[PDB]
C-alpha cells in the first residue's frame, strides 16, 4: 500500500471542504512537500505521481500552465497576492495568479461549502473548467447538453486545483480592511478577525484581489446602484432521484407565454419568469409579483421596504414552501412526480426569497493605493464587481472573465507598467463587462487565456487613457 496514492485517491472524490483539506494534508505529509507552497510544491506532487489515478490531471494542468503568457511560472515571481473570498470567482483568481508564479494567500471567512442552487454556463466555462480537469473530480461535470453546475461542487473542484498549484488557504477569517504601511520600508497587511497567526497577521502584499460576493461592499471603491421595479426571486431545491423518468423531464432554460396565465388561473401564482435545471437536485428558480405573494400567504405584511418585505420575519417558510412546489410542479407538468425539497445544510427545505430589484456594479474594477512608498494593486473580481441577474445566467461567465482581466493586469503591475497604464488597460476592458455574450466574444473558445485579445474581439485597450483613470490612483505622498 501507498498513503500517495491512498490521499490522492481520497482528496479527489472528496465532497466536504474538510474531507479535502484533511487529504491534501495526508498527501503532502506522504510527498514530503507543504500546502500553501506554490508551484514548486505543485511540481514535487506531480513528479511523484505519475500513476493511473493522476496522469490525465497533471497533463491538463501543465499544458494550461505552458501557456506563453505564464513564463512558465516566472511572470509574476515578485508579486505577493491576497485573495479575499473561496468562492468560484476568487478561486478561478487563485488559479489563474498561481499559475502566473505569485505568491497566493486567499482567506474565506467560512469553513464549508454549502449552497446547492445552480448555475448557469457559458460554453466557455464548460471548456475552461474541463481544461482544469473538472471531469477528474466531478463525474457529472457538464455531461450531455447539460451546461450547468451547482455553487457547492464549482467550489469542491476549484478548491482542488486551487491547492495543487499551491495556493495558501485560510478559512474561518473575515478580512475586514487594511493596515496601511506604517514607515517606509513596510508593506501593506490586512485586517483579519478573528486574530490570525503570525505569519497571517504579518503578511506583507502589494496585490489585492476582493472576491467577497454581491454583499461585500469594497473601500474606496464607487458602487453604483439602481433600484428597479420591484421583483422578488425565490429559488427551490428539490431531490433528484435520478431515475430514467425523472430524466425525460426537459429543462426551462427561461410573459411570452401563454403559460403564466394558465399559472394564475390554476394556482394563483403570478410569475414573470421561470428557470428548472436538472442537477443534482432539481432546483427551479422563478420571479414573483409582490401581490401574489402576499395573497397566497407567503409574506406576512405589505412592507414598503424591500428588506423588511423580504427579512425572515415577513417570510412564512409553509407557505413558501407550498408556493414553490406549486410552481415547480406546474411548470413541468407534474411529469417529476411528488417533489421532496432537498435539504439545506442546516436540514431545513431548500428554498429561499432574494431581492431581485436592486442591480449593483462598481464604477470601476480596480484601485491603486499608495502609502510610504509601497504601492497596492485593488481588484475586484465576480458578484462584488457586478451583481449578476441570476435568471440571465452570467454570472460565472462574468466573474471568469474579470477573474481573467484582474490577472492580466497583476501581470502587467509585475512587468512594472506603472499605475495609471495599469488601471486604464484594466478599465478600458472593464467598459466591456457588462455588454459580453458568447455571440460578440471570440469564437474559439479552446484557445482563451488570459491574454484579452483572445477573448474580446477588435480590443480597444486604450478606450480609456492615463489622465482618465487619476482618481483611482490615491498617492498619499511622495515616498
Ligand atoms: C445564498 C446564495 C444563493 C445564490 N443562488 C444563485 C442562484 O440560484 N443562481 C445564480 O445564478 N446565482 C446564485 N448566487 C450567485 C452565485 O453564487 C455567484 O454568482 C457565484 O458564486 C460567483 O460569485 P463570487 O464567487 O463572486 O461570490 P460568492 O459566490 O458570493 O462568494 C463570495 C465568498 O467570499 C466570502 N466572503 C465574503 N466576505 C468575506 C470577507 N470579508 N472575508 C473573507 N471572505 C468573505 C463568502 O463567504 C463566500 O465564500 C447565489 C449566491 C448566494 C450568496
Ligand atoms: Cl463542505
Amino acid at each position: 500500500t501507498n498513503p500517495a496514492h491512498d490521499h490522492f485517491e481520497t482528496f479527489v472524490q472528496a465532497q466536504l471542504c474538510q474531507d479535502v483539506l484533511s487529504s491534501f494534508q495526508g498527501l503532502c505529509r506522504a510527498l514530503g512537500v507543504e500546502s500553501g507552497g506554490g508551484l514548486s510544491q505543485y511540481h514535487k506532487i506531480k513528479a511523484q505521481l505519475n500513476y493511473w489515478s493522476a496522469k490525465s490531471l497533471w497533463a491538463k494542468l501543465d499544458k494550461r500552465a505552458s501557456q506563453p503568457v505564464y513564463q512558465q511560472g516566472q511572470a509574476c515571481t515578485n508579486t505577493k497576492c491576497l485573495v479575499v473570498g473561496a468562492g468560484p470567482c476568487g478561486l478561478r483568481a487563485a488559479v489563474e495568479l498561481a499559475l502566473l508564479g505569485a505568491r497566493v494567500v486567499l482567506v474565506e471567512k467560512r469553513i464549508k461549502f454549502s449552497r446547492h442552487n445552480v448555475l448557469h454556463l457559458w460554453p466557455f466555462t464548460i471548456h475552461d473548467l474541463r481544461a482544469l480537469g473538472a471531469k477528474k473530480f466531478y463525474g457529472r461535470f457538464c455531461t450531455g447538453t447539460l451546461d450547468h453546475i451547482s455553487i457547492r461542487q464549482l467550489q469542491l473542484l476549484l478548491l482542488k486545483v486551487a491547492l495543487l498549484l499551491g495556493v495558501e488557504i485560510h478559512w474561518g477569517v473575515k478580512f475586514t480592511g487594511l493596515q496601511p504601511p506604517p514607515r517606509k520600508g513596510s508593506g501593506w497587511r490586512a485586517q483579519l478577525q478573528p486574530n490570525p497567526p503570525a505569519q497571517l497577521a504579518s503578511y506583507e502584499f502589494d496585490v489585492l484581489i476582493s472576491a467577497a460576493g454581491g454583499k461585500f461592499v469594497p473601500e474606496g471603491f464607487t458602487i453604483r446602484e439602481m433600484r428597479g421595479k420591484l421583483a422578488i426571486g425565490i429559488t427551490a431545491n428539490f431531490v433528484n432521484g435520478r431515475t430514467v423518468e425523472e430524466t425525460q423531464v426537459p429543462e426551462i432554460s427561461g410573459y411570452n407565454q401563454k403559460f403564466f396565465q394558465s399559472l394564475l388561473k390554476a394556482t394563483g401564482i403570478d410569475l414573470e419568469n421561470i428557470v428548472y435545471y436538472k442537477d443534482e437536485t432539481h432546483y427551479f428558480v422563478m420571479t414573483a409579483k409582490k401581490q401574489c405573494l402576499l395573497r397566497l400567504g407567503v409574506l406576512r405584511q405589505d412592507l414598503s421596504e424591500t428588506d423588511q418585505l423580504l427579512g425572515k420575519a415577513n417570510v412564512v417558510p409553509e407557505a413558501l414552501q407550498r408556493f414553490a412546489r406549486a410552481a415547480a410542479d406546474f411548470a413541468t407538468h407534474g411529469k417529476l412526480g411528488k417533489l421532496e425539497f432537498a435539504q439545506d445544510a442546516r436540514g431545513r427545505p431548500d428554498v429561499a426569497a432574494f431581492d431581485f430589484t436592486s442591480m449593483m456594479r462598481a464604477e470601476s474594477s480596480a484601485r491603486v493605493q499608495e502609502k510610504h512608498g509601497a504601492r497596492l494593486l485593488l481588484g475586484l473580481v465576480g458578484d462584488c464587481l457586478v451583481e449578476p441577474f441570476w435568471p440571465l445566467g452570467t454570472g460565472v461567465a462574468r466573474g471568469f472573465l474579470a477573474a481573467f482581466d484582474a490577472a492580466w493586469m497583476v501581470k502587467r503591475w509585475a512587468e512594472g507598467a506603472g499605475p495609471l497604464e495599469v488601471l486604464a488597460e484594466r478599465e478600458s476592458l472593464y467598459q466591456l463587462l457588462s455588454q459580453t455574450s458568447p455571440e460578440n466574444m471570440h469564437r474559439n473558445v479552446a484557445q482563451y487565456g488570459l491574454d484579452p485579445a483572445t477573448r474580446y474581439p477588435n480590443l480597444n485597450l486604450r478606450a480609456v487613457t492615463p489622465n482618465q483613470v487619476q482618481d483611482l490612483y490615491d498617492m498619499m505622498d511622495k515616498e
